[PDB]
């Protein structure tokens, strides 16, 4: 075989070599000790990992049976969940004690970017998205409407560009207002006695709050740029009258640069497809290159930014997004390592070991600098159900730290609140990680998937779009904020909210996503560097720190509200509405899955039934498949409806896609990808907690097997 024996484990050769030859050198960790620790940790923790998974199944069985035996008593339901151990006692008030955390996390409110780690180009751009051009983000998106005269063309449109300039001028007025007048009338900027002076047509003025002046570049009397700060976030006005845009500007302003993606989550979970050692190694290698600073795709990582202080001295700001890594959760095994019985090893355990080992490089000098200067490794742990599962993650990290010779608590945990049993036990979950937690985040897409599967037997659910605004989800959002603030997260840890999936609807995002920081979230998720820059605007308009202060002590969600099942009312839909829902889900499912199975792409932009481009990953797939499963289970639709829609949408997806692409139609059953999509719906009710990995992984491996022979 092509495996390496270490104790009871048989490690795929490609993974063994990668760890030894690429990851271990420079960590000062004895290799034999590392591998012994791998075997030991896997041996010691696997039983509890299995027990926790079995507990999920047992609880779901009882809940399924509860709905089945009744013909909607919140009182009785709540007592039942208590009896079975689903709803646990709430612990007394406490405050988290997490330490050694960077300011980007404890203090700074701003955008958080998530990107698939298996795509080096995207990962690189994402790390570099700490700073982004506001002009490019406005000009290149629909935030400036493409009305007549302002449409995008092959070359620069001054009507459009002038609207960009004015938009940003208004942003400056709103964010760092002048003592008198408006940035729109500025004719120049200078630094005099350490104070920013803005020349206006018939006078000059300073800032209403001179403390917002953070620095400059070039000569004080004719700067190349001016640096401002507001709500802890930097804004840089680039000055160059000799530039394409600058020459058209009254003050020669070239661009406005926003500090944007303050942190970035490098994702090994829902936005990547990795089903064997080869895929995991591609991912691990990228994570390694990021932490060593030498990833090159040839584009590379940016250096820090140099500035002159108001007084005349020097300082630097970080050029890169502070990096988290999202490990997989407790569910899946992977055959990258198997034991002597041929049993696959739990992937979550493997990720802790390997991504933790690799992260050590980010704690030390890059030959090309330092991810975490405070000495922490930031791991987002997804898809946990309840406080015991959180405690298990903490014990896993404790054991890994021992293997890696790291101080206890080095490996921090970003807790996704994205499963119902975590939501309804959130305080206890936070308490279980009280010395490790660096965020809680409402992963609302997974949470919706879990909502549907948990009450699968209850009755038919409301349509997917409707889910987005159901009582249960709004309560879940407020409850998360309440719990975090009560645990003392303000100034200590991030309170985060979810992803904006409509990658091209930036005007809509700028209009609507402002609700997130208004709700007291100190970060929320964006799909791209461009969206990070635009979402940053919201943090300039809302003072999140103040909002969190104002929410202190408030309790705005009850357990009854959290437990309100999103069942549909009688006669809710006309036939065309049902057909729309089916087609919409089938389109999104097929569009995502075909690239997953045939190309190993874990995140794709897929137009919905309204031609809206949506960023799809396993969470959104979890919702679509579970919703159709639910409708099939309750007779809203038939298996022929599902068949018809999948077959209808298949050619449109073939059309949307080429090169490595293999069309699904007309020979649907020759397409493993098409059969995968079908399986996800038809077997959806039987998947543990409605998770999509078991099917996707089986089918992707099947496809590789055929393409290989
Ligand atoms: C990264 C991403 C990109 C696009 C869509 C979703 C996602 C998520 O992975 C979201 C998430 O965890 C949650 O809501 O469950
Ligand atoms: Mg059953
Ligand atoms: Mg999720
Ligand atoms: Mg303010």
């Amino acid at each position: 075989t092509d495996r390496v024996s270490v104790g009871n484990l048989r490690i795929a050769r490609v993974l063994y070599d990668f760890v030894n030859n690429e990851a271990l050198p420079g960590t000062d960790i004895d290799p034999d000790s590392f591998w012994a620790g791998v075997d030991k940790v896997v041996a010691d923790l696997t039983p509890q990992n299995q027990a926790l998974l079995n507990a999920r199944d047992e609880l779901q069985a009882q809940i399924d049976k509860w709905h089945r035996r009744r013909v909607i008593d919140m009182d009785a339901y709540r007592q039942f969940l208590t009896e079975i151990g689903y709803l646990l006692p709430e612990p007394d008030d406490f405050t988290i004690t997490t330490s050694g955390v960077d300011a980007e996390i404890t203090t700074t409110a701003g955008p958080q970017l998530v990107v698939p780690v298996l795509n080096a180009r995207f990962a690189l751009n994402a790390a570099n998205a700490r700073w982004g051009s506001l002009y490019d983000a406005l000009y290149g998106t629909d935030v400036i409407p493409e009305t007549d005269g302002a449409e995008k063309g092959p070359t620069y449109n001054k009507v459009r560009g002038d609207k960009v300039i004015a938009y940003a001028r208004k942003f400056l007025d709103d964010s760092v207002p002048l003592s008198s007048g408006s940035f729109g009338d500025a004719t120049g900027f200078t630094v005099q006695d350490g104070q920013l002076v803005v020349a206006l047509p018939d006078k000059s003025t300073g800032l209403a709050n001179p403390g917002q002046f953070a620095g400059y570049t070039g000569a004080a009397e004719s700067p190349t740029s001016v640096l401002l700060i507001n709500h802890g976030l930097h804004i840089e006005i680039l000055i160059d009258p000799e530039s394409q845009v600058g020459t058209t500007d009254r003050a020669g302003v070239k661009d406005v640069i926003l500090e944007s993606a303050i942190t970035t989550i490098m994702d090994f979970e829902d936005s990547v497809a990795a089903v064997d050692a080869a895929d995991k190694v591609l991912g691990y290698r990228n994570w390694l290159g990021l932490n060593k600073g030498d990833l090159a795709a040839l584009r590379v990582l940016n250096r820090d930014r140099n500035y002159t202080a108001p007084g005349g001295g020097q300082f630097t700001l970080p050029g890169r997004s502070l990096m988290f890594v999202r490990n997989v959760g407790h569910l899946m095994t992977n055959d990258a390592i198997v034991d002597t019985d041929g049993s696959e090893v739990f992937e979550g355990i493997m990720d802790a070991l390997f991504t933790g080992l690799i992260a050590i490089h980010g704690l030390k000098a890059s030959d090309v600098l330092i991810n975490s200067r405070t000495g922490s490794i930031y791991i987002v742990k997804p898809k946990m159900h309840g406080p015991a599962e959180v405690a298990f993650t903490c014990e896993l990290f404790s054991r890994v730290e021992d293997v890696l010779g790291l101080p206890q608590n080095t490996m921090k945990i970003g807790i996704m609140d994205e499963e119902r049993r975590t939501t309804v036990n959130l305080k206890a979950c936070i308490k279980a990680a009280a010395d490790r937690v660096v965020f809680i985040n409402t992963g609302f897409l997974d949470r919706t998937g879990d909502e549907i599967h948990t009450s699968m037997e209850a009755g038919p659910m409301v349509r997917k779009g409707t889910m987005k605004s159901q009582p249960w989800i709004l309560a879940y959002e407020d409850h998360n904020v309440d719990a975090g603030l009560a645990a003392g997260f303000s100034g200590r840890a991030q309170v985060g909210k979810g992803m904006w999936t409509m990658t091209e609807l930036m005007a809509d995002m700028v209009e609507t996503k402002i609700a997130q920081p208004r709700a007291g979230a100190s970060t929320a998720w964006v799909p791209s560097p461009t969206a990070a820059t635009l979402h940053a605007l919201h943090y300039h308009q809302v003072d999140v720190a103040a909002v969190q202060q104002g929410l202190a002590g408030k309790r705005r969600a009850t357990i009854e509200q959290l437990l309100t099942i999103p069942l549909a009312k009688e006669l809710a839909w006309a036939p065309d509405e049902i057909r729309e829902e089916v087609d919409n889900n089938c389109q999104s499912i097929l569009g995502y899955v075909v690239r997953w199975v045939d190309q190993g792409v874990g995140a794709s932009k897929v137009p919905d039934i309204h031609d809206v481009a949506l960023m799809e990953d396993r969470a959104t797939l979890r919702i679509s498949s579970q919703l159709l499963a639910n409708w099939l289970r309750h007779g809203v639709i038939t298996s022929a409806d599902v068949r018809a829609s999948l077959e209808r949408m298949a050619p449109l997806v073939d059309r949307q896609n080429d090169v490595a692409y293999r069309p699904m139609a007309p020979n649907f059953d020759d397409s493993i990808a098409f059969l995968a999509a079908q399986e996800l719906i038809l077997s959806g009710a039987q998947q543990p907690n409605g998770y999509t990995e078991p099917i996707l992984h089986r089918r992707r491996r099947e496809f590789k097997a055929r393409a290989a022979e």
